């Protein structure tokens, strides 16, 4: 592959790619959250390059979960996430979150569609993974 | 260095040829099938094989807590599943064991608790999007 710079620039331009197209008059405060949340998962001492895949990724399966009208339930869990009692509640709602994201990637016709290979090429991979858990149970 | 391919790929054969000795051929067919599923799902290679090291990481330190034995059930049957939905609940139950590994972790909890209290600055500007879309 390349190096990490060519990473992070592909990843960062495909959020700005997201950025742009929100409606204007929101850029500017999402401006912001990308790069408190940036912020933050640096100060967590995770690389960068994780933090901004996870920042990318996250972005883009918010951009698809928007289309459908889920961006008014995500925000208001991410509200409830961040002003949770503990950290076991904050996980709790933040898998919410994600649930929800993966579901709309599931209502997309093209996430489904992809979705389903995922399923179907995964049977070389269930018997390695049978042949194996069936090794650890001998030990 | 300059490939991260090779950091990570590097990354991922360590903990391989750490793994006990039975497991370590079958392992390493397990990466390079799913390193295939990963670009035909329209991955870059970069990024399937970043995410193949990461990944590998969490499976590592929750196999130190007695869980990879869960995981791998998990992950037959949500590859065995029937639907689409139900391969995705399964899948969710996966990451809900990786949050838990990363909280039972020293390190991780102490940065997990650093986000209840770094919460507050996210807060106030989603709030601002909350209260701008309730507008319309």
């Amino acid at each position: 592959g390349r190096g990490s710079e060519d990473v992070i620039k592909q990843a960062l331009k495909r959020v700005q790619q997201y950025i742009q197209q929100a409606p204007n008059g929101y850029r500017d405060v999402i401006q912001q959250i990308l790069q408190t949340v940036l912020k933050i998962l640096k100060l967590m001492g995770m690389p960068e390059v994780e933090a901004v895949l996870i920042v990318a990724y996250v972005a883009e399966m918010l951009v698809l979960a928007a289309k459908y009208g889920y961006i008014d339930e995500l925000l208001k869990l991410a509200k409830e996430a961040l002003e949770a009692d503990d950290v076991d509640k904050m996980i709790e709602i933040f898998l919410k979150m994600l649930k929800i994201m993966f579901l709309a990637l599931a209502l997309d016709p093209e996430g489904l569609k992809k979705l389903k290979e995922l399923k179907k090429n995964g049977s070389e991979e269930v018997r390695k993974l049978i042949e194996e858990v069936i090794k650890q149970l001998k030990q």
